[PDB]
């Protein structure tokens, strides 16, 4: 019935009705109060809105508010197990059996034949599309003109493993291409959609123009492959097709112009030219490697014009390439000549010509935005990478002969040396931001770094702002940070390791030693260096008495250098009257060497200065300010169009030394803003002037002090390396080596004992962390007065807080690994028993050694496929918190590798692959122990899978009759 303990106005949650005789109220939740309370037939509706079949075994409802899982009763019909006790439950488990076959009969179906035959298709097609192209086939038999095709370096063999080992390639080949296709697609549009759905393209096109089942999947293939031979017909024929011609007039075009203008030139005014250089020194070793890499040229020409250099992705790609650059350079252009004729003042009143303009200019503004954003994400940081490979790489761990690296280790997939050089070169950028913004508000005034883009900045449209500028000033501006980038780079870390010290010092300390050199990307000697600087930068980030002694130093240099090199107001601020005005002694022989004395032996004029040397031979100095106040930003984020009316000299009264035009200001302004000029809004908030001093020639000054930077961060680095190299070997040599001398004989000591030995004149990766990490305590306490081991995994874990997919692959593939040698070795006991060989030899003719191998693998590899596939869901589900998780990935762990592992043991404890193995073997050949026992554990197992066998048979029989029980009345919780 209802409990009473319904009060007297308690109402269902959901449709707000109170309990009827019909409908009671129930309280499936551990919430109190009205919400508490709910009709059954509202909650199984409220279910049933969320697409949640409760009919189905194992549906976890729980409540949206308090998230406790709701529980569900059931009542009982006439029947029981007397009326379903075995033909009945026999129906329901082949039922079962047949509809999970029939399912997964149709996934592996589905997935083998897109995921196999699709790729396959495509690369079919492609071959197939090329030989057309050509006019002939490599291999004028056709079969084996489709597996190989035009694959290079590859000698042709009919066996099937030479057939498998092949066919995986063209399947990389095919999957790497879609792959690219697609994402470019996918960026394409998404830059389309954002471009059009900004708020100032409306503007610009108004100035441009002016006011007015089996059978499923069966069929879901033949169409997948009509559009992939549709597709690749069009996209690689008529591009091709095209770009021939085109390539042909180019040409054309191109050797006229050559032989015309070239030819002319020379003959013209080049003989003085060539005397000259006849005799100048050149000519010969120029000419020598100007031809030499001249034949390259010429051999790639003869390659494209006579069919010899195929099985090239160049040669074969060139003709697209060319036609989509000139079909994109037509779109602008026709979009551009389209444009023409109609302003603001007389509008376009065609509908059919409004639709292609606003196609054309979107396209246009796509293409130019793509083309920005491309560069400066992906272009710079590579082009960094290499730069800083060839200077800082190459020397080091590598010789000094060769120019690159990289290129090197990673010898098993060329391609792969594009990602390094990216990490490389945004890992530069990184660090170079950090130390730039580090410096910017401790040490130096906000102003003298505008040019510079600005983190913070509030009023900056990083998109609305690369519509409107045209694409020449954007393009000098990345052009110009490149080369800074280049000059800093290059300069800096190829002057310390490849002419100062191999050169110059003639030393190896910038020389990591022959024994450890890396040499490729999936060794040991690589790996250890990487975690190693991985994990010394994860210490040393978090000290907290480091960073402070890093900007007293850098304040302390910085001061250092501008109260010398004039420089004090204009950098830092703060200034003293002495820094402006440089004087002049007696005479230069006496300034030059007793500058002191003239010093010790009032301001004044040049001529006057003069003329009381002349007279009087006392004072041997004058003062002379010889500089200008000027006028300068006083924030790094003020507006573009106001910088041009800074940087003019001041009187010391705020008026100006000369008067300032203003047409050729707002001229040159008009021109640089385009014809979009007046689209932009200035945010004019931020825009203050000081007033600071600019010494005399005030172009070297500011250089000689990238010099010093550049210099004192280098005396920096190298005496921390050395330091901590030289303390760290001191420690070890003179701590460890006699101790392990004393205990043990003089025979791990071995490699100990030449380590330290070269570690005198050669670079150390290990010990120069170690040291890093203990100076980093010594300056620390140094820093004290004028973590040692917990905060470290401290910091670690909440880092960590990878491991989740490793742990999980790690335990499947074990299992896996001791599923599949137990197979293989419960596989080989039936033909020692054979034997006890007739059947055995009987079955070895038909390839007996490796048919069971494949089977074995086969079915574990279908074990580890399910075993992997429940263990990410269960890590999906539970996704401290850490400990319990890891506890419940060992456990499951455990207790899989234990079971499989215990037949194994007790197996080799019987015997103390393998003793199955040897019997299989020893065909010329205590043992019968053994035998015994590796049968009756075997039947053992057999008769425990036979138990549970029948235990699910009984789960089975007891769902089928105690469902039926439950859905034959209706019940709620």
């Amino acid at each position: 019935t209802f409990n009473d303990d319904a009060p007297s106005g308690a109402t269902c949650r959901i449709c707000r009705g109170e309990a009827t005789e019909d409908n009671p109220l129930f309280h499936p939740c551990k919430c109190r109060g009205s919400i508490k309370y709910m009709h059954e037939s509202c909650l199984l509706e409220w279910v049933a809105s969320k697409n949640i079949d409760i009919s189905k075994p194992g549906a976890d409802v729980k409540c949206d508010i308090c998230h406790y899982p709701i529980q569900f009763k059931t009542i009982y019909a006439e029947n029981m197990p007397e009326k379903i006790p075995f033909s009945l439950l026999l129906s329901k488990s082949i039922l079962t059996f047949f509809e999970k076959a029939r399912l997964a009969l149709t996934i592996g179906l589905a997935a083998v034949l897109y995921i196999i035959g699709v790729p396959l298709v495509w690369n079919m097609f492609g071959k197939l599309y090329t030989m057309m192209l050509d006019g002939s086939s490599p291999y004028p038999d056709f079969l084996k003109s489709l597996i190989y095709g035009y694959d290079q370096s590859a000698t042709p063999e009919l066996t099937t493993r030479a057939i498998f080992y092949q066919l995986l390639q063209n399947h990389s080949f095919t999957s790497l291409q879609f792959i690219m296709i697609v994402i470019l697609h996918i960026a394409l549009y998404f830059q389309y959609d954002m471009i059009v759905r900004e708020d100032v393209f409306s503007k610009m096109v108004f100035h441009k123009i002016g006011p007015r089942k089996l059978l499923n999947v069966i069929a879901y293939f033949i169409i997948a492959v009509v559009f992939t031979a549709i597709y690749l017909a069009i996209s690689y024929l008529f591009p091709t097709f095209i770009g021939f011609g085109l390539l042909k007039i180019y040409f054309g075009i191109f050797k006229v112009i050559l032989r015309g203008l070239c030819h002319l030139y020379y003959l013209s005014g080049a003989h003085i030219a060539y005397n000259g250089l006849t005799k100048l020194v050149v000519d010969v070793a120029m000419s020598w490697i100007s031809d030499h890499l001249i034949h390259d040229i010429i051999y790639l020409y003869n390659g494209y014009t006579e069919n010899t250099m195929k099985h090239s992705i160049f040669i074969r790609a060139l003709p697209a390439l060319t036609t989509y650059l000139t079909s994109v350079s037509i779109v602008c252009a026709s979009s551009n000549l389209v444009s023409r004729g109609y302003g603001r003042e007389n509008g376009m009143s065609n509908p059919t010509r409004r639709l292609i303009f606003q196609i054309l200019f979107a396209l246009k503004c796509t293409f130019k935005v793509f083309t920005l954003f491309f560069i400066e994400l992906a272009g710079f940081p590579i082009l960094a990478g290499v730069m800083l490979d060839f200077s800082l790489f190459c020397p080091i761990l590598a010789s000094n002969s060769r120019m690159l690296w990289v290129p090197s280790i990673c010898a098993i997939w060329p391609p792969f040396s594009l990602f390094v050089y990216w990490t490389i070169g945004t890992l530069y950028m990184y660090w170079f931001a950090k130390y730039i913004g580090m410096i910017r508000k401790n040490i130096i005034r906000p102003g003298v770094l505008f040019f510079i883009r600005s983190p913070e900045d509030p009023n900056i449209k990083i998109l609305h702002d690369s519509l409107i500028h045209p694409m020449s000033i954007q393009l000098s501006r990345l052009c110009l940070s490149m080369f800074i980038y280049a000059i800093f780079i290059v300069l800096g870390f190829g002057f310390h390791t490849r002419i100062f010290f191999p050169f110059m010092l003639k030393s190896n300390l910038l020389s990591v030693p022959e024994a450890y050199k890396p040499t490729s990307i999936i060794s040991w000697k690589f790996n250890t260096i990487l975690l190693t600087l991985y994990f010394t930068k994860r210490i040393l980030e978090s000290s907290s008495y480091v960073k402070p002694l890093l900007e007293r130093y850098w304040k302390t240099i910085f001061k250092l250098c501008s109260r010398k090199l004039r420089l004090s107001s204009f950098i830092l601020g703060k200034d003293t009257p002495t820094e402006r005005g440089h004087i002049v002694y007696r005479n230069l022989f006496y300034k030059y060497i007793a500058a002191k004395n003239a010093e010790w032996s009032k301001p004044k004029t040049l001529e006057q200065a003069e003329e009381l040397f002349g007279q009087v031979r006392d004072v041997h100095a004058y003062f002379v300010p010889d500089g200008v106040l000027m006028r300068v930003p006083s924030s790094d984020i003020v507006s573009r169009n106001y910088v041009q009316t800074m940087f003019v000299p001041v009187t010391k009264d705020d008026k100006l030394l000369k008067p300032l035009d203003l047409e050729r200001i707002k001229e040159r302004n008009k021109r640089a803003a385009g014809e979009f000029g007046y689209l932009d809004e200035q945010n004019t908030e931020y825009d203050q002037y000081y007033i600071v001093y600019v010494p005399p020639d005030f172009r070297l000054r500011y250089m000689t002090l990238l010099g010093l930077v550049w210099l004192f961060a280098s005396i920096l680095m190298l005496g921390v390396t050395f330091i901590s190299q030289a303390l760290i070997n001191f420690v070890c040599s003179f701590g460890f080596l006699p101790v392990v001398k004393l205990l043990l004989g003089e025979r791990v000591y071995v490699a100990w004992k030449e380590l330290s030995d070269i570690s005198y004149s050669y670079l150390n990766i290990y010990y120069v962390c170690v040291g890093s990490v203990c100076l980093s305590k010594i300056a620390k306490d140094i820093l004290h007065f004028t973590e040692g081991q917990g905060i470290f995994m401290a910091i670690f874990n909440s880092i960590f807080d990878n491991l989740m997919v490793f742990i999980a692959i790690m335990i499947a593939v074990i299992r896996t690994m001791v599923s599949w040698v137990v197979l293989t070795d419960g596989i080989l006991a039936c033909y020692n028993y054979l034997t006890i060989s007739y059947t055995i030899g009987n079955s070895k003719w038909f390839k007996y050694d490796e048919s069971l191998l494949f089977v074995v693998w086969i079915i574990s590899s279908m074990v580890n496929f399910g075993t992997g596939y429940k263990s990410l869901k269960l890590f999906f589900r539970n996704r401290n918190f850490l400990k319990t998780m890891a506890l419940e990935l060992f456990k499951q762990g455990f207790l899989h590798m234990v079971i499989y592992v215990l037949p194994i043991i007790i197996l080799s404890l019987v015997f103390l692959h393998g003793s199955r193995s040897f019997t299989l073997s020893l065909n010329e050949s205590m043992q019968d122990i053994y035998f015994g026992l590796l049968i009756a554990l075997e039947s053992f197992t057999f008769f425990f899978q036979a138990t549970v066998l029948f235990i699910q048979w009984f789960k089975s029989t007891v769902q089928n009759v105690k469902d039926e029980v439950y859905t034959k009345g209706r019940a709620l919780e």
